[PDB]
This record gives structure tokens, sequence and C-alpha cells, in this order.
């Protein structure tokens, strides 16, 4: 019998393991258990799945499980000062098509791809684009099926800086770590869950 097989104790392990890398598990079980948000426990969930493959992929390498407890800690403070209410910074960035999941996908890997090919002022350029062309199209996404209300200009300029700025600090993060294999490829789905997780509630 494998674990694999059974999606709600797999689902437990997870939590677990992120709750783990927060500065206090039990704080953060209590509001998890106790809150009513359903996108945003399904949010936190997807993450702590996230967090176990990347667990697994970061074992033999010191930076980057370094940079991963590094994440795991930094959503997880933002889930303690969240605190999973009605109105929540966690679950609004959920794909909610099969058509979105797939495009969160794509972006990952041709962020990966950059990163593998690319350091410095370029990859900055190449991740740039990505962030602009892919990455703030799947946010506007999500807020226009919210009330079917296009984006003004300002929230598109205002939210394109914090995502861009918060994205770059990312990138950096994973080019540091790649100069230092799955290593990558599981990181990077938790470094932009966290990104999605700064946007204001």
């Amino acid at each position: 019998p494998q674990l694999e097989d059974f999606p709600a104790l797999i689902k437990q392990a997870s939590l677990d393991a992120l709750f783990k890398c927060g500065k206090d598990a039990e704080a953060l079980k209590e509001v998890f258990t106790n809150s009513n948000n359903v996108a945003g426990k399904k949010a936190i969930m997807e993450f702590a799945g996230l967090f176990r493959s990347a667990l697994n992929a970061t074992s033999d390498s010191p930076e980057a499980k370094t940079l991963l407890m590094k994440v795991g800690a930094e959503y997880t403070a933002q889930i303690i000062k969240d605190g999973l209410k009605e109105k929540s910074a966690f679950g609004p960035w959920l794909p909610e098509t099969k058509k979105a999941e797939a495009k969160l996908e794509n972006l990952e890997k041709q962020l990966l791809d950059i990163i593998k090919n690319n350091t410095g002022g370029e990859l900055s350029k190449l991740s740039t684009n990505l962030v602009m062309q892919e990455v703030m199209p799947y946010i506007a996404s999500c807020i226009e099926h919210n009330f079917g209300c296009t984006l003004d200009p300002l929230t598109r300029s205002n939210l394109t800086h914090l995502v861009d700025k918060a994205a770059a600090k990312a990138v950096e993060a994973l080019d540091m770590c790649h100069q230092k294999h799955l290593e990558m490829q599981t990181l990077i789905p938790l470094l932009l869950r966290n990104v999605f997780a700064q946007i204001p509630a």
C-alpha cells in the first residue's frame, strides 16, 4: 500500500510538513481547521502538496532546501497574518477551469526553461516578458470572472508593479540557487503562489 493511493492521507501528511516550516505548527493547524473559507483552505492544501514534492526533490541539495524552507516560512506567515476569515488573500488566484489550470502549468514550464538557459540581465528580460505576458493576464482573468468586470488601467498598473517586484525577487532567488534534478521545477510553483498571496484582500 502506498500513500499516494490515499488522497486524504497524503493531504494530511502534506499539511503537517508545510506547517512544520512555520513558526508555530499548532497555531497554523488551528487556523486551517477552524476556517470556513473553502477556496482558501484549498489553496493551502494545494501549496502543501507542492511543498511535499519539493521536499522530496530538494533532499540532496542544501541551498535549494534552504530556499524551500524560506518560501514555506513566508507562505505560512502570510496564513497566520491573514487568518483565513470569509475574506482572505488565499483562494482567489486558483484556476477555476481546466483551461486556466493549463495556462498556469505552461507559464511554470516556460519559467523553468528560461531559468535553466539564462542568467543575469538576460534572465531578467525574459522573465519580465513572462510576468507581463503570462502571469498578468492569468491574474486579470481571475479578477474578471468575479463580477464580469474588466480591469481598470490603474488597478492593472498597480497590480503589475506589485507582481513584477515580487516575481523579480523570486526569479533572482531561483537564479542564485541554480548557479549552486527537479529542484527548480518543484520550487517554481511554490514561489509563484507565494507571490499571488501578496495581492491584498
